[PDB]
């Protein structure tokens, strides 16, 4: 019957975020993409990497300017903030 038809899941494989560094006041910005499923940590390192700047120095915090839990997925962070994100240094 009916209950045996189930949306289990439902998602995007592909995520894309704008990245700028708010800093500066150019704004420059990379758009990165990452399989759905990737740490968010690893985000951080992608974003760090292209924009020359060290991971270990740098954070990703929301549009909005409010920070993010690195230890979940980057599909979930995307849900949650959508596209835009900013990089700064902390």
């Amino acid at each position: 019957g009916p209950e045996a038809f189930v949306v289990e899941e439902e998602g995007m494989s592909k995520v894309s975020f704008k990245i700028t560094l708010t800093s500066d006041p150019r704004l420059p910005y990379k758009v990165l993409s990452v399989p759905e499923s990737t740490p968010f940590t690893a985000v951080l390192k992608f974003a760090a990497e292209e924009f020359k700047v060290p991971a270990a120095t740098s954070a990703i915090i929301t549009n909005d300017g409010i920070g993010i839990n690195p230890a979940q997925t980057a599909g979930n962070v995307f849900l949650k903030h959508g596209s835009e994100l900013r990089i700064i240094p902390r």
